């Protein structure tokens, strides 16, 4: 099961270092700046591990604000033309293993075994972040299958 | 619940299947510009991988940058004997840092069988890369220590 290595890797090689830092430096961004961006990272897990370029050709109503310094990026979501949000936003890269695996034909690794490792991913990456009080409190987990679909209500809904 | 099927998967997935390719194409480019055609790739069993590749010999010191990784000479008694692209396999210190996070309960004697079973997982997958096996080497060692006498013999 590829899945507990890639959750593994996610949490101890990168949100275990950035979580903690990440309430100080959204608190130094909304002291600078008078709007305001929500205190933790949401982190998007498309359960057909398909990450773009970029995140806002995956939805016209996210648009790229500004990046946190100290590289994550800051995102307004809209709702009818209105400004619905503000969050720190990233998609969970580590999927990308799993959707090049199932185009790599020497794996034999299935659309079916992806789909069955993303959600082990997912369940493997809250059971280590259970565990880390510090992380589990400054990150949100977005899971979602796709259906038409509008990602940023997705997001919305979590933020509410 | 085995870490090292998921680091070796994404190490060749993500990284090695990318640049194995055409690293042949990079090595003539520079030796026409201006050696060995292979990327020696260290993996420490220990997991310990340094901030720079230098500090843990000073027999292997840093020639060029291959237009990111980079070709070192080996020295044998002050004495150049090899040119190669070297580098450690990055993903060991998934399992270092593993070691160290209590929360984990993942000790050292795990840390050893991940390490080994990385190194085995990652020979599976190479040997059915044909364009990936040809152009890459690796480097499996335990410290009981010269590395550039250990990259020097594979070399030869
Ligand atoms: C080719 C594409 C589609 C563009 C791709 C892009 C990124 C990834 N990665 C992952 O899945 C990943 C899985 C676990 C931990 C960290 C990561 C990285 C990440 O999350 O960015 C990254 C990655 C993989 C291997 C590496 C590496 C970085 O650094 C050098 C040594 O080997 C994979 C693929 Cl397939
Ligand atoms: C803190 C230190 C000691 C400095 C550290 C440094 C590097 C790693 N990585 C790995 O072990 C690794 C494991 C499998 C595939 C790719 C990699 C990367 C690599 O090989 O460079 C890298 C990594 C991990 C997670 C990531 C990521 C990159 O990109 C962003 C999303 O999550 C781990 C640690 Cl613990």
């Amino acid at each position: 099961s590829v899945a507990h290595g890639l959750a593994w890797s996610y949490y101890i090689g990168y949100l275990r270092l950035i979580l903690p830092e990440l309430q100080a430096r959204i608190r130094t961004y909304n002291q600078h700046y008078n709007g305001a961006v929500s205190q933790r990272l949401y982190i998007l897990l498309p359960l057909d591990c398909g990450v773009p370029d970029n995140l806002s050709m995956a939805d016209p109503n996210i648009r790229f604000l500004d990046k946190l310094p100290q590289s994550n990026s800051i995102y307004e979501l809209l709702e009818n033309g209105q400004r619905a949000g503000t969050c720190v936003l990233e998609y969970a890269t580590p999927l990308q293993t799993l959707f090049a695996m199932s185009q790599y034909s020497q794996a034999g690794f299935s659309r079916e075994d992806r789909l069955e490792q993303a959600k082990l991913f997912c369940q493997t990456l809250e059971d280590i972040l259970a565990d880390a009080p510090e992380s589990q409190n400054n990150c949100r987990l977005i899971a979602y299958q796709e259906p038409s679909f509008s990602l940023s209500q997705e997001v919305l809904r979590h933020l509410r």
